[PDB]
């Protein structure tokens, strides 16, 4: 038996299965394909040992330690919540082991709290806020209100949206901010506070379980009528689909219009996923698939599992995905994975995105010289 290459993956399987179950389907698909094609480094099988974090930073770090000390994993991967990602990243820094963050979005993972051992796949809060702020900047309104879950992710998303919109439109004013605790939205009073401030536009960061509550209560109380809504992640099917015919219309969102992407590599992924799982993909599926693909490429290009070489190998490293080649920047360890921007609509009683475009991640990233200086000096 040849020794496996082992990846320790940690995620919120118990807390946000809407994302994490299709995500696991995606990374498992990638692993199966890699092993069927001969494995890595002369035939070594790729193995993922996965753990639940309960959506908790402490539990995630305990899991990381167990993966290292009981299973001798060669790298860590995953997480969903931004503060959980930050905790696992700091642990990885201390232990000098690769951590490939998949889904946590805060730009703090690559910038303010960036480190040698941490790389991150998905487009960050900054990146998605840049996409959305550029759209908001074209609207002939000035009065904005924000609503976001009150933890690292929501805080970063709102801070970046405000910064980027104000830079484009110095006359914009932010007339209200609402900060429900994650998964604990008190919809009535929150909606009323937004209405009271008489905004023209709303910027929303609620996702998952919080989103339908906000959509429904906003509608009941007339919050959305005559207002523009700009909303991070709302076009991702894991959040949009459960709303069914109550999906919001005309919102400007980031999301994943997988049903309408016609390019061959993406269709190949959709069909391989459907054949394997008998389910449609969600954005989590693409995230899982890309994460394990990128990691497999890193091991293969490194020629081994040794941590320092592995980390060096990822600098400016390209990897093929269902959306074409992506790379990890040497400067901030951020992948060039982008997102899709467009408007929500109903199609046959289901939420979809229309008038959308793919925005490559590089196009909304500051230059390497700029981001390098935002990282810790040691
Ligand atoms: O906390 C995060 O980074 C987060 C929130 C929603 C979706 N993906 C990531």
């Amino acid at each position: 038996s040849l020794e496996a290459i082992r990846i320790g993956e940690i995620n919120s399987y118990s807390q946000i299965p809407a994302f994490t179950l299709p995500y696991r389907n995606g990374w498992q698909l990638a692993v199966e394909q890699i092993n069927a094609a001969g494995g890595l480094l002369g035939g070594r099988p790729l193995e993922v040992i996965s753990r639940d974090d309960g959506g908790d930073p402490g539990k995630a770090v305990t899991a990381a330690q167990e993966l290292l000390t009981r299973h001798g994993v060669h790298a860590l991967a995953g997480t969903f919540l931004s503060h959980v990602g930050l905790a696992v990243s700091d642990f990885a820094r201390q232990r000098k082991v690769l951590f490939m963050a998949s889904e946590p979005l805060t730009d703090a993972l690559t910038w303010e709290k960036g480190n040698r051992y941490t790389y991150r796949l998905r487009p960050s809060t900054y990146m998605q806020a840049a996409m959305l702020a550029a759209e908001a900047a074209k609207l002939p309104i000035t009065r904005w209100a924000t609503i976001a879950p009150n933890y690292e992710y929501g805080q970063s998303a709102v801070a970046r949206f405000k910064e980027l919109l104000l830079a484009a439109r110095p006359e914009v004013t932010f007339v209200a901010e609402q900060w429900p605790a994650l998964y604990k939205l008190d919809a009535g009073p929150t909606v009323q506070a937004l209405q009271q401030a008489e905004p023209e536009g709303l910027f929303n960061v609620l996702f998952g379980a919080d989103l339908p509550k906000f959509v429904r209560e906003g509608r009941v109380r007339g919050l959305f009528a005559g207002r523009q809504v700009v909303s991070m992640l709302t076009g991702e099917p894991e959040y949009l689909n459960p709303l069914k015919d109550e999906a919001p219309e005309g919102w400007i969102v980031t999301g994943y219009p997988w049903y309408d992407i016609d390019t061959a590599p993406h269709r190949a992924f959709v069909e391989a996923y459907r054949a394997r799982w008998k389910e449609d993909p969600f954005v989590g599926s693409l995230v899982g698939y890309n994460t394990l693909t990128a990691m497999a490429v890193a091991f293969e290009k490194a020629g081994g599992t040794e941590s320092e070489t592995l980390v060096e190998t990822l600098k400016d490293m390209a990897f093929s995905t269902p959306m074409g080649p992506l790379s990890f920047r040497a400067s901030d360890h951020q992948s060039t994975m982008g997102a899709w921007v467009g408007r929500t609509a109903l199609r046959d009683g289901k939420g979809v995105m229309v008038d959308w475009r793919y925005v490559d991640g590089g196009s909304v990233l500051p230059p390497p010289e700029v981001v390098s200086a935002w990282r810790p000096a040691g």
